[PDB]
């Protein structure tokens, strides 16, 4: 593929921490035919002896009268000599295994996960803005976990980063603002964390403890761990947290329909576990975050609507008043441009171009409206820098920092468009981009950045991104130039009346050779 | 437009429900001046003689241990030697009250509280619809309640609403797929309700413990109620529920958006009192279906949009091939209709109508137009019936029943119209609406209805509502119609290349204006010829 930092799979590890013990069971006779290999302090018995026996004279004798709402549901709380346990059960890789991790300690805790969920869904919420719900949604996650530090990270459309909000405790850094490389995440990571939403790594100094045996007999690899929630990470991220300084992470993805929209992040300066309960209470408060940011989203989306129609109620309305089109527009072309958000305006209906405010060249116009006859695309074009697909304008980006651009008419020569000047914009990296990983001798693997102070950039000949709104203000356009084109069509009306005239010249003058 | 069923207040009643105890506290010291007279139990003294006197001996020391909490949170529960009881504290009408009310027995609920709210929310849910929505929130309501019959209830433009599912128990009626009259709501219960989720009415033939005194000194009113979680309904609406035969009530409000969109009601045919964490778990049960009720109707709505936008292209494309407007217009015939849904297009262009599809005759939609012109309609108008409107149609409501029109140009006269015929549908009423209630001697009350047997009525020229995303599709009806006017645009240098033989024509008007001034140059010249002959014979 494109790096090692992809080809690289991540499903067969086969690493486990040290925290529980991992079983197995194969079938109905109940086979073990992987075990941890720590599981001698647990299960009193040698690890390497407990292979191949049955399932019946190895468990302890507790966990079989909990057996039955195992199976049900998954999920249960089992007394041990050494103390309270944690019990999950899920099937995976053709094969039936079994974890064992501790548990919580503080039976007040359950009733705070509804507490807190009924806030988080009481109303009012997201009036205040889209940015307030992910700062008000991480400090409680802070409150809920407990953690020192925590981030909110969104994805951008090449897979890059940004901090949109962060909640902290006072005496660590922060990365607020900051922005992070695309390749930081592997694309096995995405696909892995679209079915697991979340994870969790309590220790960063801790060894893998290995499986045994190294390989299933007739898989012919290592027994998988997606399914489980106690797999252990690459042991390449770790160097990227120790570099970091941090100690334990935690992190829980969030869905919307099919798209990975972000990331929670939680950091620790010191080892710190964490119970299965305070893992899925804080997964089903992150749920609910999608749906309040799809109903802001909703809210907003159509606020920006009705203020479109409302902004285009008085241009169609001038329009249609004396005087032509050409005419009008130069009358009236205060107002066209808040619609695209724009500093000019073209039109072509078939004769010479016509320009209104800043623009190109006149000679240059033509050439674009040729230009764009062979993209693909039946409404709208789209860009934030053209100078990579037309070099030309590149030179004089002054005003082709951005375009919009509609049709008009069908794939015939008739186009409309607008113009955008170019913005400054600067942005903080943390370590070099061009760098993403710092390259090792021998190239057994690349290791990650050296460093993590705030870099800054900048970028130019480039436009603010196109909202969604004024896509929609494009087919408002069309939607307004109908009405003065059809006064156009009005005024071309009576000059049909005025055809019945010319007819009426024409029997007119042949009335008046009739009479001379 | 108001009957009695409108002057009478619900938050004045001063009634409270047999279980319950009140106390309410007026000042810094927090006063004692209304209490129930039912409270010799809880507090083993007359009620009478204890108000007005120094709150903290009144009240047990159990429960003035653990005041500082209740104070900030409100809620609590605490022991008491007659039993368990949770404290509700609150502020209302100025003043401090607290309640009192019999604590839940079960210990474990809430963690089936947690199980519901993530068996609801899930890793996917609602993937089939919004009605499997409703259904999955109705058992589980029955489930998280105990009771035996739940509804849900969704209103209408007019306050007037029908049941879409419920949770049926065997053994009993029910009352899925019938309408409700708007009357049964009166405005002052949406107002009432529109703050106030939780509604508890825990038995229907219970008398209201008064509350002494009957009005406050300093106010002359009745304690205010509306904050509470206690009030005490009006009797009518205790007959109402009476009349069914239901014992207990349990509504939830389902505010969406700042209005009362649907409300949900459970039924039971005995004795049964809730606990308040049942309420509070039930609570937000509204709220999650409400929410992903609007999500669901927003991707779905979007998602259909989005066919409509991918439908309107190739008809833009197919009718910018041809450039004959109004023969591929008559050729395509077909596809115009469905854009909206309609059987009738009629297209107005300022020249002769043209007609396809079920349609009446020319006169008749140029009277219509010309009553549209002055009709006020920002950018469209839209009816599912024009019988109650226009007269002269409402005849011919076979296929005129409905109409959508859209203005094309800013003024003038340029509408274009689709038309729709009528839709026959059957309503099912609950009781005969045409007698919504039966007036006592006297005329002091309205009493409700007596029988609840299903009743069947007919609606006629009527049509099937437009839906938004018709109005949606006729804008961009528009949109993608600038494209066929840029081909009209076309058309329009057609008609404009006449027009330019005609320019030449001009030209040819002007020399030929020549033509006919200079003849007369050859009539002067006549005139000429002439004028020696007359000099001589002059
Ligand atoms: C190719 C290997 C590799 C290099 C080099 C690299 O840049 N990434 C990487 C290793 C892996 N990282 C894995 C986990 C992981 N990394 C991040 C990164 C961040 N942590 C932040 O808090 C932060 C900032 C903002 C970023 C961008 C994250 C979020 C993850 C997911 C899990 C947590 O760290 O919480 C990873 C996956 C290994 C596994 O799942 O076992 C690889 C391969
Ligand atoms: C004049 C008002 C009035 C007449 C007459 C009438 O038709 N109803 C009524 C009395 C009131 N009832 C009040 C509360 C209330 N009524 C209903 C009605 C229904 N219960 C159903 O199951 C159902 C169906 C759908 C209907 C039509 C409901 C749901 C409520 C809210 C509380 C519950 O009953 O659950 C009322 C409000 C004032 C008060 O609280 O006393 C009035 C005036």
């Amino acid at each position: 593929e494109l790096s090692q930092c992809d080809r690289e799979p991540i499903h067969l590890l086969g690493g486990i921490q040290a925290y529980g013990v991992l079983l197995a069971f194969r079938g109905p006779d109940r086979r073990l035919e992987v075990v941890s290999a720590n599981t001698q302090a647990l299960l009193g018995r040698p690890p390497e002896a407990l292979l191949g026996k049955t399932a019946a004279q190895v468990l302890p004798a507790e966990l079989w009268a909990q057996w039955e709402l195992l199976s049900a549901r998954g999920a249960l709380r089992v007394a041990l000599p050494s103390g309270p346990y944690r019990a999950l059960l899920h099937e995976s890789d053709g094969l039936t295994v079994l974890e064992l991790e501790p548990a919580e300690l503080q039976p007040d805790m359950e009733e705070t996960a509804l507490e807190l969920v009924r806030r988080l869904v009481s109303p009012l919420a997201g009036a205040k803005g889209t940015r307030e719900l992910l700062q008000t949604a991480a400090n409680t996650v802070r409150a809920l976990t407990g953690f020192d530090r925590v981030m909110v990270y969104r994805f951008d459309a090449d897979w890059h980063g940004e901090v949109l909000a962060e909640s902290k405790r006072e005496g660590m850094d922060g990365f607020l603002g900051m922005h992070f490389p695309a390749t930081d995440i592997p694309v096995q990571a995405r696909a892995l964390y679209t079915r697991n939403p979340l994870r969790l790594i309590a220790n960063a100094r801790a060894r893998p403890v290995p499986l045994v045996p190294s390989v299933v007999p007739e898989l012919g690899r290592p027994l998988d761990l997606s399914g489980s929630a106690l797999r252990s990470v690459s042991p390449i991220h770790l160097e990227y947290l120790r570099n970091m300084g941090v100690e334990a992470s935690f992190s829980l993805s969030l869905l919307k329909d099919g798209a990975l929209w972000g990331l929670i992040a939680c950091h620790h300066l010191a080892p710190l576990h964490l119970s299965y309960e305070r893992r899925r209470a804080c997964e089903v408060l992150t749920q609910l975050l999608a749906l309040q940011l799809s109903s802001e989203e909703r809210a907003a989306e159509a606020a920006e609507d009705s203020h479109r129609a409302a902004l285009l109620g008085p241009l169609a309305t001038s329009l249609g008043a004396g005087g032509t089109l050409e005419e009008a527009l130069a009358k009236d072309g205060a107002r066209v441009l808040e619609l695209t958000g724009a500093t000019g305006a073209a039109l072509l209906l078939g004769g010479e171009p016509l320009l209104v405010g800043r623009t190109p060249s006149m000679d240059e116009v033509e050439a674009l409206a040729a230009w764009l006859a062979p993209q693909p695309f039946q409404t709208s074009f789209h860009t934030e820098r053209l100078g990579s697909l037309y070099p030309p304008l590149a030179a004089r980006a002054d005003v082709a920092a951005g375009l919009l651009a509609v049709r008009l008419a069908p794939a015939s020569s008739r186009l409309a468009l607008w113009f955008r000047p170019e913005a400054v914009r600067t942005i903080s990296w943390a370590g070099n981009p061009r760098k993403p990983a710092e390259p090792e001798p021998g190239h057994a693997r690349l290791h990650p950045r050296g460093s993590f102070q705030a870099w800054e950039e900048t970028v130019r000949e480039t436009s603010p991104a196109w909202k969604r709104a004024d896509l929609a203000a494009a087919e408002g356009f069309r939607s307004a130039l109908i009405g003065v084109v059809l006064r156009q069509a009005a005024e071309l009306e009576r000059l049909s009346e005025a055809l019945s005239r010319s007819n009426a010249e024409l029997d007119a003058f042949g009335h008046t050779v009739a009479h001379d």
